[PDB]
């Protein structure tokens, strides 16, 4: 599978969205699993999940790697509401357009926020819920905020450079040897190709600060079976939030990977794939 | 499989042990997995692991449910050293007697301490290491100690009664509906059948308090791939110790079950069996 | 100072309360400090704060040790709303009746909940806010709930006995040598003298479970300078809630006493008195 | 009081030290309080404690602001052992040279490590122990390590610049408005004046990594009354280590300041001074 061979576009129409272009990468034909990416400069579905798409398709799922609004090849947008919710509206728009009744969701960081908001807003449209270090769940009991990684994410949005990108990826990943030229060049291309996304993200963030994303009080509404993953060494979203989700969601479990930053699906892809596929099949 | 059909005895000779009788329950014939039980009155291998033995044997392992010294049908003993270490010596004694070169270990609570000590003392004799809420790892950063459950364990040792046993099991398990008459009668029979074990446990505990069990400082020596499990609702061994192990053992992961006390292998048997079998096969 | 010499009654009329009798103990004539007690059987203002009233009066404060509705010598009541809020309404009723414009509040456990609700509902009527292990702030990130101490508090409400009272106090206090016959007999007398309070508490608790008390989401509204204290060894209200308050209230500090249960003002009276008086004078 | 008027030098001779020059700033004549600084580039006694020296002297103490070996105006040194211990040896050397029998110690970060090692090695020579976010106490249960601030401290040691110094101070302090030109120019002068200290620090750190500083296992030996302070927002030394000390030292208390980085004695000087003076007088 390649980005090119799996690349698709769909126009969505949900609430605020009118004829809004969503890019996604699709493979497989079984039960639908929609995978949702983080909010860093240059993020997108394919780059975030390229180590996961194959095994999930092999396991028999239909995998959709979605570009959230204002990222990668989806349309540009300035958001005045918290991104988790707006993003979830876009997932519903995509599912309606593609005639998908229910989907399992997988989301890291911003994508975890998207997935939480979707489960809250459209409980009849979700299967299982897989969350990797979801962002926006209020203060940490231990970590000073903004987190180290979030400071770098804002620095790169405001003053994009290849050097600052490398600095951000060094904080993002636990194992520095994973930062190949291929990874760097790829993310840098996505940043260079869509400068408007960077500008728009910063305007959006002013309009709706991270505090507005906090859906903690509503977590008791979630009836989806939930699998929470965390990197032990995540410098972007605090580990204690894994506990917050575990205590507040009715049917959840928590898996923490050692030697792992904020990209567990990439850093620990084999174990992540096995655990999540097992969860989807058997939980 | 039944307790009777799987029941075996072996005399061990390791360090302090001379012609010491160890009872165990064995089934299967593949790679050896030795499962080690907790330290509560009436504990033993079969009762602790009866929901696990079948699936592990089905998966192709040789399962040995070991009775630790001073429990169930193994010989009575008064220990002057911390039980984790003495217990680990007994595992080695059993393996030598049965000509087993390496074993995967599974242990909860006291059995987790046994398994940690074994990995430390005999690193050439262990495969993978599976730890469920291991006891004795020093103070908690959050929980007042002695833990609520430990107070009840000592109360039942000192003044055994069916009522106090039920009180202890109510704290041990998250879901109260799991406390059937079968469970209660079974544990009560093991308590009634070996009063000497109760007396000896209390003498042992005076000679080597829980502080003596703390092997935290040596955790960096462990080279075994390690899978740590915890019940979110464990009132016997504090949840933050799962983090302690995750930060201090080189290659570990942590899985926390929601709605789960100190007997995760029984309370969440299906998920526990699937996760641990996957770990043994693929990690 | 004695209970008898300081004993007063005042009828209150606030919202739901009509000609409702509130008992309190008053001494001193400076700035008013209202001290609010916990929710255990037999609790009351004088017994909870008798080691604190003298030093605060010596420091120049007017101290009011208030009996909350449904405790000690205040009127009996069945509450259908969370007690923190109803209790706070009663504090306002008392202050209005006594022509007190602003008060500093001190409250432990249930009384901490009362004080938080008061600061939220009547921000113009509070000076400084002193909180000792306040109850009802939602789940713990570490402690299984209901807490060990809360289980015993409900057991004593339902089946009052001198033995169960002693068991509860053993969990309440860190240092067992503090449990004198005087303490036990005193609390037992308050329990024996007002059986209706026990019955009513249990009815109230069914109508408004501890979850209803959770004001976490509103903590950002508190503008009062806040001093949070915790016992390291509190088995009634979880230590991590001290962190929750510290991160969520604008101007707070946290002081944790070692070797201390849920009655820090009594167990560590000298240090508590010095710290809180310094805070009132200088913060 | 000024740096110049209080400036003194003393040659020390303790274990490895031979005629080793120690610089310190002294004022007052009562009970001796030795204050010990952190390990950042350009750190020293006067700059670290200039908001504290006056009030402590006013309270009646003899205050010695000590420059640790390899900092500020003390002699250059390459250390092959953990700095906490070597530093503590230097404190003893100073006390012996000045005929001081016992001292109260105050230390932040590296200085907290110095003070812990001193209490362990010379328990007959310490009064009370005041610890502000002491460094080197092993892994955090929550924070990825090396901490954000420690990364910047090493960056500034290796590539000193005014810009990198400002970046470090921005992480060091919670309130950015405290970073005046006076603060920056002062620290920069100390860095420019002693380049050899920077080079030597980096050589020392290679010889004895932060892991070597971990004295956790010995904390039970400390008999000194101990006051632990932490900044809620400390990005250099993890907040949970305040809990570690509180559970492991016999007679400790913990005070956490909100809106506070790694320099609590400067960021919250008034409250810090009041609390520590009260502790020295009355605990
Ligand atoms: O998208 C990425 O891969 C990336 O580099 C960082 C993602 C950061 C987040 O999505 C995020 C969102 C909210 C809070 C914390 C973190
Ligand atoms: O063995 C059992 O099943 C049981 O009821 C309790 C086990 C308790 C422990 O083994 C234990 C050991 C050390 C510390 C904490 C807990
Ligand atoms: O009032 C007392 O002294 C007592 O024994 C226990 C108090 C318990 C509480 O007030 C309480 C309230 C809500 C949650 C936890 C604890
Ligand atoms: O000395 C300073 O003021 C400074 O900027 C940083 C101090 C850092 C430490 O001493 C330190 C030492 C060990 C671990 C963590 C932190
Ligand atoms: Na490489
Ligand atoms: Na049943
Ligand atoms: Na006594
Ligand atoms: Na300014």
């Amino acid at each position: 599978l390649t980005e090119s061979s799996t690349s698709k576009f769909v126009k969505i129409n949900e609430k605020g969205f009118s004829d809004f272009n969503i890019h996604y990468n699709e493979a497989g034909n079984g039960e639908t699993v929609i995978m949702l990416h983080g909010g860093g400069p240059g993020a997108g579905g394919w780059s975030n999940y390229y180590r996961n798409v194959g095994p999930f398709v092999d396991a028999g799922y239909r995998v959709i790697l979605k570009d959230s609004p204002g990222f990668n090849k989806s349309d540009a947008v300035v958001m005045d509401e918290q991104r988790g919710l707006v993003n979830a509206r876009a997932v519903k728009g995509l599912m309606d357009a593609l005639d998908i009744d229910r989907a399992h969701l997988v989301g890291n960081a911003m994508g975890g926020a998207t997935a939480l908001n979707f489960a809250l807003e459209y409980p009849d449209r979700i299967g299982k819920l897989i969350l990797m270090g979801p962002g926006g769940l209020g203060p940490s009991m231990f970590a000073p905020m903004p987190m180290e990684g979030i400071k770098l994410l804002f620095k790169l949005y405001a003053e994009p450079s290849y050097e600052t990108l490398k600095q951000m990826l060094q904080v993002f990943l636990y194992d520095q040897s994973l930062i190949t030229e291929e990874l760097l060049q790829g993310r840098w291309e996505a940043i260079q190709r869509q400068p408007e996304h960077l500008k728009n993200f910063l305007i959006s963030a002013q309009k709706a600060p991270l505090s507005t994303w906090d859906v903690t009080a509503r977590l008791g509404e979630i009836k989806a079976k939930t699998f929470i993953t965390w990197g032990r060494d995540d410098r972007f979203v605090p580990l204690d939030h894994g506990l917050k989700l575990l205590w507040n969601i009715d049917d959840a479990r928590l898996h923490v990977f050692s030697k792992c930053g904020a990209w567990a699906q990439w850093e620990h892809a084999d174990e992540f794939n096995r655990l999540v596929i097992d969860f989807l099949r058997h939980a």
